[PDB]
């Protein structure tokens, strides 16, 4: 079945709607699969300060989803956590490769959130989450994760220092239009698999785009990923950074899209 582990506190947010948007996905997913949250941290206003101030205030968040993710982790469950920002898998991916040495992070962001505080040019933590989960900074929550376990998926874009830190570290790349079910199959190898998902990702959805060739990742293939990955070897799911108000249409539908692209991963894990 399905540990669902949802993520309320700020952790470095700058966009307003992402705890909301993250409180909707968590409910759709609820009404869907029959299952109850365990909600962690408080809501706090969004804001633009350096990481070097949102890091620490994000410390109680971080440790008690830590704490909720070891456990769901150690024991026999499709680990779900449904996360405001990449922030939190500061917290979570070092539980990851501690528990599984051998898993493959699967990294799908339009970005490559992998800056580290010489090189960021906003002070973002949220650009700075898998150089910091892989120890080319100490976050103050571990690290463990080799980068050659690490493959960002559908990142493009990047700046040139950016990405040749991503280079010389090992981090492979497979950026949308290599980003097919098999190429990402071929990455993960016979690997225990763990899924990081920024919506950002998302070509923008003017759907009637059947003339022009899109440079963000498709819904399609997204759902072709969570379909190709045997669900004996899917450690966990993380979904972040969908930025929606409350009660907004805009929410309603984007929570949709989300539950058709993890349908095939989640209904496997809930007849498990
Ligand atoms: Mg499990
Ligand atoms: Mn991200
Ligand atoms: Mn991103």
């Amino acid at each position: 079945m399905i540990d669902l582990i949802v993520s309320q506190g700020r952790v470095a947010d700058r966009a307003a709607w992402m705890i909301e948007g993250a409180a909707r996905t968590a409910r759709a997913l609820e009404e869907r699969y029959g299952l109850k949250g365990h909600y962690v941290g408080e809501p706090a206003p969004h804001a633009d300060d350096d990481w070097s101030v949102a890091l620490p205030q994000a410390r109680e968040t971080l440790v008690a989803v830590r704490e909720a993710a070891t456990e769901s982790i150690k024991g026999d469950n499709l680990t779900v956590l449904v996360n405001n920002t990449c922030s939190v898998s500061l917290a979570t991916l070092p539980v990851v490769a501690r528990e599984h040495p051998d898993a493959v992070v699967l990294y799908i962001d339009g970005h490559g959130d992998f800056n580290t505080p010489e090189t960021t040019d906003t002070g973002y933590l949220g650009g700075m989450v898998l150089s910091g989960a892989c120890g080319l900074w100490d976050s103050g929550h571990g690290a463990g994760l080799r980068p050659e376990q690490a493959v960002l998926v559908g990142s493009r874009d990047i700046d040139e220092g950016e990405r040749e830190l991503i280079r010389k570290a090992g981090v492979r790349v497979i950026p949308p239009g290599e980003a097919t079910a098999q190429a990402v199959l071929d990455a993960v190898k016979d690997a225990p698999v763990w899924i990081h998902i920024d919506w950002d990702v998302l070509e923008p959805g003017s759907i009637p785009a059947d003339y022009t060739v899109p440079d963000g990742m498709l819904p399609a293939q997204i759902r072709a990923v969570f379909e190709a990955i045997p669900a004996e070897r899917l450690i966990g799911v993380e979904l972040a950074e969908l930025n929606a108000p409350a009660d907004s249409e805009r929410a309603e539908q984007a929570v949709a899209v989300i539950l058709d692209m993890v349908a095939p991963a989640f209904d496997a894990a809930a007849a498990r």
